[PDB]
């Protein structure tokens, strides 16, 4: 069985996928939402931070403190409250905060502190020995969702443009484009044939099903 450790009150969870891989999740407002922990050799690398300040802070001390090794980047995969709710955290501690452009634009049009708009349609970053690859497949969830995708084990981060097995609907649609979500997927599942693991942004791991799952909640 997966390693699972837990915070006090069970607010913050990592489960470990692989030797460096972890997923992150926190309960906000009762809504959970994941993350990636990479375990790298020259540093912590998440992918999204949490809900707000507070989660966020509780999240990168518990993982320095497990890793022995200081969080350096995160990368955000949207500009809503789930992925940047941290981003003040981040910026003040010097913990570098990637994102597309959009992303951004997005971020400070809604008044949070911008991350960096570094990231193109599709970036190759590598921290230590971990390769992290990011991509824009178009929009669905918000006009702005990127995906992450690490080579090394073929796992998907689908963030928020991916469905649960658990969701039975596409949920808040307020910021969505609920006609081209189902060719972003399919340029996901075009630029990625062979997948072993997809982490939806919130509810549990599962496999490329759960972009198929998506694309029928899209019907
Ligand atoms: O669906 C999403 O991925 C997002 S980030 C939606 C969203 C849309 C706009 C503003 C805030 C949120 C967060 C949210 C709000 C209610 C939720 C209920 C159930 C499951 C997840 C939920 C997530
Ligand atoms: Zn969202
Ligand atoms: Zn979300």
């Amino acid at each position: 069985e997966k390693t699972v450790i837990k915070n006090e009150t069970g607010t913050i969870s990592i489960s470990q996928l692989n030797k460096n891989v972890w997923v992150h999740t926190e309960l906000g407002s009762a809504v959970p939402s994941n993350g990636l922990v990479l375990n790298t050799s020259k540093g912590l690398v998440l992918v999204d931070s949490s809900w707000d300040d507070k989660l966020t802070k509780e999240l990168i001390e518990m993982v320095e403190k497990k890793f022995q090794k200081r969080v350096t980047d995160v990368i955000i995969t949207h500009a809503h409250a789930d992925r940047i709710g941290g981003i003040k955290t981040l910026k003040e501690r010097g913990i570098k905060a990637h994102s597309t452009a959009l992303t951004a634009e997005l971020a400070k049009k809604n008044g949070y502190e911008e991350p960096l708009g570094d990231l193109q349609t599709v970036t190759n970053l590598k921290f230590g020995n971990m390769k992290v690859e990011t991509f824009y497949p178009g929009k669905g969830h918000t006009e702005d969702n990127i995906v992450v995708w690490l080579p090394q084990y073929n796992i998907l981060v689908g963030g928020c443009l991916v469905k649960s097995t658990s969701a039975k609907d596409l949920g808040n649609v307020a910021d969505a484009y609920v006609n081209e979500w189902s060719t972003s997927i399919e340029n996901v599942l075009k630029r990625y044939r062979n997948i072993n693991a997809v982490v939806p942004g919130h509810g549990e791991v599962g496999d490329k099903g759960l972009l198929l799952h998506t694309l029928d909640l899209l019907k």
